[PDB]
């Protein structure tokens, strides 16, 4: 069991670092989405005004 | 495990600059479409108070 902890760590760390990977890939998606949509929004409510 | 949470990584990797392109190409063509009908309904307008 000790052996099997002692591999158990590394796949945590790997679990670790693919999981970060996902929610970060996640959030700035959805972010950067609606950024995009408020830029166009706001360009378009400019030549509006004019 | 180890092995396949090492393959996993880069999958996700993958799989968030898909979710990414798909997230920001919806909502700029959503924006895109709404910002040309408001300027065609602009001009119109400028014609019709003319």
């Amino acid at each position: 069991q000790s052996e099997a902890e002692k591999a158990r760590k590394e796949l945590l760390e790997l679990e670790a670092l693919s999981m970060a990977v996902e929610s970060t890939g996640t959030a700035k998606a959805e972010a950067e989405s609606r950024a995009e949509a408020a830029r166009i929004e706001g360009e378009g409510s400019v030549l509006q005004a004019k």
